């Protein structure tokens, strides 16, 4: 058990300025924003999460405790906090949002190259969380954020219940493990391969435990060769050590992403194209990942 040497950064409310609401949900309000620090001549695009009961402040700072301890190119990092009346969290801006709404609203351009890279990247992030002995407990396509369409990161592990993503031993005994995240990674891939479909759609979350104990699982997407679906199926096995480890999910999908059309059959997948750093895409603005 090594000493967590993460630096926690305190920001002034006047160094950054909000710009627009990204989502006034139940938790509170998330804003697109710009952060202009000190006299550094840089503007970092950020997101800002604000919610003053003392029950909440302890939680928003425990979440911030975790998100300050991670550093990986496929996991979202905390940039800092702001100590106003309620605590504000300042994270890197992922301009394209959750992957779940990105695959729904762009399915007509998602070729097999992206789907398999995303599968690699998510696995790389989860394998980092394995090295950091960190169990996500809520991997899903909504908890993946799209910086660029070829760069996604895992978020929302402030809980380190959504039954349909949960492993079997997570529903009957609330046993959560790295090898239970593999199952949620499986449902997450299933989400990507069905371009945003709802798992076990229509079924009440009650019967999901029976369904799985008999031996039923999620369907095989059309675009999915048996090579891919075999992976998703191995994630959903009863015995947990029989499921793949994330460093294997990395290796497998890496093979498949070399010949993407051999494993995902998408009609039109050859001239699809997604927005990517080419002439358009993007005054003194720098990305957070290059500001250290
Ligand atoms: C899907 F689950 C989802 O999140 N959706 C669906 C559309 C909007 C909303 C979304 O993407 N919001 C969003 C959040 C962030 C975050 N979130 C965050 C979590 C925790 C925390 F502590 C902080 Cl400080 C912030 N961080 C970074 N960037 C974003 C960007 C987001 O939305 C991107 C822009 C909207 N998007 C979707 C609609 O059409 C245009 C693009």
């Amino acid at each position: 058990h090594a000493p967590n040497q993460a630096l926690l950064r305190i920001l002034k409310e006047t160094e950054f300025k909000k710009i627009k609401v990204l989502g006034s949900g139940a938790f509170g309000t998330v804003y697109k924003g710009l952060w202009i620090p000190e006299g550094e001549k840089v503007k970092i695009p950020v997101a800002i999460k604000e919610l003053t009961s003392p029950k909440a402040n302890k939680e928003i700072l425990d979440e911030a405790y975790v998100m300050a301890s991670v550093d990986n190119p496929h996991v979202c990092r905390l940039l800092g906090i702001c100590l106003t009346s309620t605590v504000q969290l300042i994270m890197q801006l992922m301009p394209f949002g959750c992957l779940l709404d990105y695959v729904r609203e762009h399915k007509d351009n998602i070729g097999s190259q992206y789907l398999l890279n995303w599968c690699v990247q998510i696995a790389k992030g989860m394998n980092y969380l394995e090295d950091r002995r960190l169990v996500h407990r809520d991997l899903a396509a909504r908890n993946v954020l799209v910086k660029t369409p070829q760069h996604v990161k895992i978020t929302d592990f402030g809980r380190a219940v959504p039954i349909k993503w949960m492993a079997l031993e997570s529903i009957l005994h609330r046993i959560y493990t790295h090898q239970s995240d593999v199952w949620s990674y499986g449902v997450t891939v299933w989400e990507l391969m069905t371009f945003g479909s709802k798992p076990y759609d229509g079924i009440p979350a009650s019967e999901i435990s029976s369904i799985l104990e008999k031996g039923e699982r999620l369907p095989q997407p059309p675009i999915c060769t048996i090579d891919v679906y075999m992976i998703m199926v191995k994630c959903w096995m009863i015995d947990a050590d029989s499921r793949p480890k994330f460093r294997e999910l990395i290796i497998e999908f890496s093979k498949m992403a070399r010949d993407p059309q051999r494993y995902l059959v998408i009609q039109g997948d050859e001239r699809m194209h997604l927005p990517s750093p080419t002439d358009s895409n993007f005054d003194d603005v720098v990305d957070a990942d290059e500001y250290l």
